[PDB]
């Protein structure tokens, strides 16, 4: 989990940084994403819109810009600070020790 910059890529197979159980299972705190991008804090109207606002949506309990995603998958996905991106991989991959059945 986490990092810093040394892998010139990102998603999935792309920066290191791995996770554990469900990326995006209402955890992390870790507000991150990839080396150098983070979730962007949903409300924070300025490089770009970043979602349907605490207005339209059941305030489900958005934190800030804790790297996550609405629903769930493997991984999150929303966008960063950087003005440069819009979109990235909170800094988790998968990990050679943990498993899947279901």
């Amino acid at each position: 989990i986490e990092g810093r910059h040394m892998a010139p890529t990102e998603n999935s197979t792309g920066v290191q940084d791995c996770y554990r159980g469900d990326g995006q299972s209402y955890r992390g705190t870790l507000s991150t994403t990839i080396t150098g991008r983070t979730c962007q804090s949903w409300s924070s109207m300025t490089p770009h819109w970043h979602r349907r606002i605490p207005l339209y949506y059941p305030n489900a309990g958005l934190t800030r810009n804790y790297c996550r995603n609405p629903d769930a998958e493997i991984r999150p996905w929303c966008y960063t600070m950087d003005p440069s991106v819009r979109w990235e991989y909170c800094n988790l991959t998968r990990c050679p020790v943990t498993e899947s059945s279901v």
